[PDB]
């Protein structure tokens, strides 16, 4: 579904672009949290997104293949699983994501 991909593309971008600057980080966390329909209870490291590709959608879990890099440059690749739902015609992220091979 194209609409789902447009929506989750923004979420994936936010997730994998935590900045280095502490003051920007506080706001970026709040921006990422805006995709959830809940406020997370209190970990991401500074990152840049290189590529993302929606691989499968099973039920209400979208699985992406994400290529990103930290700054510690090795390119990292992971599966990234996002639970989602819809309210009044608009998608939201329904739980914190999890990583897979």
């Amino acid at each position: 579904d194209y609409k789902l991909q447009y929506y989750l593309n923004d979420y994936v971008y936010a997730y994998f672009t935590l900045p280095q600057e502490g003051d920007k980080q506080q706001a970026q966390v709040e921006h990422l949290n805006s995709f959830y329909n809940f406020v997370p209870d209190v970990v991401r490291n500074p990152s840049t997104l290189l590529d993302s590709q929606l691989v499968t959608v099973e039920g209400k879990v979208a699985t992406y293949k994400v290529k990103y890099k930290e700054m510690i440059e090795k390119e990292l690749v992971t599966g990234f699983n996002i639970p989602f739902d819809e309210k009044e015609g608009k998608y939201y992220v329904s739980g914190l994501p999890w990583f897979s091979a």
